[PDB]
DNA sequence: CCGAACAAGCATCAGC
DNA sequence: GCTGATGCTT
DNA sequence: TTCGG
């Protein structure tokens, strides 16, 4: 990490924007500026050669310039003593609490764990899920616990109905050596664009791990999205292992290679790519790429038979997953 | 200067 | 109940 | 906050 102090600062204002500020776009600013300077594979000596870099504009590299001279920066410093500020980034690092909750929560004056655990009632039953496991939620997983949770989750998927394919994405696919939480995409024949022919396709793999004690929480639940938390088993009388965040997502079996781009990510790598098909006059979701018309109207579904199509279609080169990390 | 900035599932709420 | 907007999340 | 046009 070259650059590391630069994009932690960014990073930081990023939060602001997003938790404090509710200003979306300042938000995406310095996310993508941290990402590009991120990337750089040179130590940045002033704001002037990092200016260069698209999404680097003029406030970013007075503030990089700022922050080379000094070490710190000064907004940030400020920001760290605003007791408001600073409790509302804290409390959404819940997940479920959003700005708005934040804020809110702040407003009657919960403003620390300990404030929300005394007021469980006023959360919605994710945010109360978030509270029980904000310790476990902020630890990273070790590439070789999301090994044994792959094992776990895909032989489980399998005795349920072995026509199900379970593809584990995210950071994960993108060959990082730990990861925030576990991404699972699934898809059986029975679902496709044309057709489901069978119910509760999603509901009997949550129910099978549920039955395995492997799922032990859910966040939300519908019929193509699962957001829960998951456990792996522990030995006798060794420590458990924290609790992890799981997402499922069940795709159109016809739609996997643009479900498994979606949920590979990286979320700016996403962002990214999305724009440039726009650009290229087409647009991209988790389902299908379209192009785009003479109006804007999105037309017909391009067939797609690897993840490569998608990117020819823009022109760009074929990056792999672990070339995704932005 | 100024408009666009990725795309969408689930939970929750207001209004009907 | 349903529809649409908003929050929060991937 | 940044960029393209
Ligand atoms: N198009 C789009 N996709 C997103 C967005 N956020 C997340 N995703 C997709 C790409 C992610 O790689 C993938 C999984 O979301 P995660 O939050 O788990 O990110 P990821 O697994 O990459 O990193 P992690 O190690 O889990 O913190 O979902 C987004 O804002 N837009
Ligand atoms: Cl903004
Ligand atoms: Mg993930
Ligand atoms: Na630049
Ligand atoms: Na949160
Ligand atoms: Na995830």
């Amino acid at each position: 990490t070259l650059n590391g102090g630069i994009t932690d600062m960014l990073t930081e204002l990023a939060n602001f924007e997003k938790n404090v500020s509710q200003a979306i776009h300042k938000y995406n600013a310095y996310r993508k500026a941290a990402s590009v300077i991120a990337k750089y594979p040179h130590k940045i000596k002033s704001g002037a050669e990092a200016k260069k870099l698209p999404g680097v504009g003029t406030k970013i590299a007075e503030k990089i310039d700022e922050f080379l001279a000094t070490g710190k920066l000064r907004k940030l410093e400020k920001i760290r003593q605003d007791d408001t500020s600073s409790s509302i980034n804290f409390l959404t690092r819940v997940s479920g609490i959003g700005p708005s909750a934040a804020r809110k929560f702040v407003d009657e004056g919960i403003k620390t764990l300990e404030d929300l655990r005394k007021n469980e009632d006023k959360l919605n039953h994710h945010q109360r899920i978030g509270l029980k496991y904000f310790g476990d939620f902020e630890k990273r997983i070790p590439r070789e616990e999301m090994l044994q949770m792959q094992d776990i989750v895909l032989n489980e998927v399998k005795k349920v109905d072995s026509e199900y394919i379970a593809t584990v994405c995210g950071s994960f696919r993108r060959g990082a050596e730990s990861s925030g939480d576990m991404d699972v995409l699934l898809t059986h024949p029975s679902f496709t664009s044309e057709s489901t022919k069978q119910p509760k396709l999603l509901h009997q793999v949550v129910e099978q791990l549920q039955k395995v004690h492997f799922i032990t929480d859910t966040l939300s639940k519908g019929e193509t999205k699962f957001m829960g938390v998951c456990q792996l088993p522990s030995k006798n009388d060794e420590k458990e292992y924290p609790h992890r965040r799981i997402d499922i997502r069940l795709i159109p079996k016809d739609q996997y290679y643009c479900g498994v781009l979606y949920f590979t990510g990286s979320d700016i790598f996403n962002k990214n790519m999305r724009a440039h098909a726009l650009e290229m006059g087409f647009t991209i979701n988790e389902y299908t790429i379209r192009p785009l018309g003479v109006t804007g109207v999105a037309g017909e579904p391009l067939p797609v038979d690897s993840e490569k199509d998608i990117f020819d279609y823009i022109q760009w080169k074929y990056r792999e997953p672990k070339d995704r990390s932005e």
